[PDB]
């Protein structure tokens, strides 16, 4: 018997990926009293992964939490919630109506600016091979993440960007240039979009409508490349992306003027971290076994894949509605 997983590689996962599956296979064969070999295909996009499983081309994969449902007819079942190590200034899940999104960003700025990213060192900033450990609370796992909005520019520009924000003047704000991702990206499009609807009120048309209405004021820009394109001084990213983006001696997260600033304006509402889904072509017993093997590797610190992509733990999902859907509903409505 043989299974097929879909897997994404980040950092140096590829150097240990084969052994991880040799291990996984071993443990799965033990649990199931059978010789079972687990192969993998490398796949990046959640919708391809989901489509593969629904097409009986794959048995298991981790996918964006907002891309799935728990539905008897879908051909897969949500199996495990991935967990990630909390960031220091964000141990607790909360929303815009809790007032802490901007203030959490401010606290994080304190840790992040001095020293500046470009001077970060593997030893001083405690690079683990996957992340700069000085930004995390290793004794704490959480099941959520957020988007963040980075801003950059001269000292007076940064003051004008913040001014526009606090006054809730959308047209003034957008005129600084906004860098985004694909329209189906939570961190680089949807979460920022939702945050604006909550923050800006009437004057907000929605992000896509704004882009159509004034294309020159928007562009696709990665957070790590902010400042590179003048004309775009506001950029969306996964919250605290610099934490797992290794500074290697232009530098990332670094303006093209040493006098210019770069900081986090605010965070977005939260979303659940990725979820492992499993094919319904497998018996419930096989499904649970797969899930347990992940949980157990994490508990024994023998998981050599998870951490490479921010999966520092796992837990079983027992009530998807309560544990997933109701959480997502507070962010998306
Ligand atoms: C160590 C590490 N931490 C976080 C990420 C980014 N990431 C991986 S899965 C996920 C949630 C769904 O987007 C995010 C933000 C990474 N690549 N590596």
């Amino acid at each position: 018997n043989t299974l097929i997983f879909n897997i994404s590689l980040d950092h140096n996962a590829d150097t240990s990926i084969e052994k991880f599956f040799t291990v996984f296979s071993k443990k799965l064969s033990g649990k199931l009293n059978k010789k079972i070999n687990v192969n993998f295909n490398i796949v990046d996009d959640s919708f391809t992964k989901i489509n593969n499983i629904q097409a009986n081309k794959a048995d298991f994969a981790f996918v964006n939490s907002q891309a799935i449902a728990s539905n008897n007819w879908f051909g897969y079942t949500p199996l495990i919630q991935t967990l990630t190590t909390a960031f220091k200034e964000d141990l607790e899940l909360d929303y815009y109506e809790d007032g802490n999104l901007q203030k959490k960003a401010e606290k994080t700025n304190l840790l992040f600016l001095s020293p500046p990213y470009k001077e970060w060192d593997d030893i001083k900033q405690k690079w683990t091979g996957n992340r700069y450990d000085f930004l995390y609370e290793p004794s704490k796992l959480v099941s959520f993440y957020r988007s963040m909005i980075l801003i950059t520019g001269s000292a007076s520009e940064i003051t004008a960007i913040k001014k526009a924000w606090n006054e809730k003047n959308w047209n003034q704000f957008m005129k600084f240039g906004i860098g985004h991702g694909q329209t189906n990206s939570a961190s680089r499009f949807e979460l920022p979009d939702l945050l604006f609807r909550k923050h800006f009120a009437k004057n907000y048309p929605g992000l896509q409508n704004a882009i159509n209405s004034d294309p020159d004021k928007f562009a696709v820009v990665r957070g790590r490349e902010i400042g590179i394109n003048k004309n775009i001084k506001i950029v969306f990213d996964d919250a605290n992306s610099f934490s797992w983006t290794q500074n290697i001696k232009r530098p990332f997260y670094t303006p093209i003027d040493p006098n210019d600033r770069l900081e986090i304006l605010t965070y977005s509402d939260p979303l659940l971290y990725d979820i492992g889904i499993v094919s319904n072509n497998l018996s419930r017993i096989y499904q649970k076994a797969i899930g347990e093997i992940f949980i157990e590797l994490a508990q024994s610190s023998e998981d050599l894949y998870g951490p490479s992509i921010g999966y520092n733990g796992y837990k079983m999902i027992n009530d998807f509605e309560k544990e997933v859907v109701e959480i997502i509903e507070k962010t998306y409505g």
